[PDB]
């Protein structure tokens, strides 16, 4: 089944650590990276001017159960995302987003897939259609459709 991850990095350079998520996420089991987006940057909110965010989209292959794949997408943010030595507050600096499974809609405590605010964010859409431009959603919406009549932030490359 494809799965489409979003990964986002907030963390000291963010092009190392969104690498090794991407390792990470290439060595869980019964899965393959299909594709990968280009990275893109999401400047903080305010003056302060703290580091950006590198937003990204992959495309996994995977025979794993969505529950399977969310436990190693959570596995991947505690093992690569600083959260032990500093969390609450900081943020976590590492987020992988399980976006689409399939055509599966998925609505449970743990898990809600199609990803809940995914299609109001460009962040994530923007990078999915650079690798899925044909997309269709479970609801029938077509991710061209979207992006043709909903207002994002601008959002350039990394
Ligand atoms: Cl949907
Ligand atoms: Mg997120
Ligand atoms: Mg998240």
């Amino acid at each position: 089944t494809v799965a489409y991850i979003a990964i986002g990095s907030n963390l000291a350079s963010p092009l190392e650590q969104v690498n090794a998520a991407l390792k990470a996420l290439g060595d869980i089991p019964e899965s393959h990276i299909l594709t990968v987006s280009s990275f893109y940057r999401t400047p903080p909110l305010g003056p302060q001017d703290q580091p950006d965010y590198l937003n990204a989209a992959v495309a996994l292959e995977t025979s794993l159960a969505p529950e399977e794949l969310l436990n190693h997408t959570q596995r991947i943010e505690l093992q690569q995302g600083r959260v032990r030595k500093a969390e609450r507050a900081g943020p976590r600096t590492l987020d992988l987003d399980i976006m689409l499974f399939g055509n599966e809609v998925i609505n449970t405590e743990r898990l809600t897939v199609p990803h809940y605010d995914m299609k109001n964010r460009g962040f994530m859409l923007w990078p999915l259609f650079e690798i899925a431009p044909e997309l269709v959603f479970p609801d029938g919406e077509m991710l061209r459709q979207i992006l043709h009549t909903r207002a994002f932030d601008k959002l350039n490359k990394w």
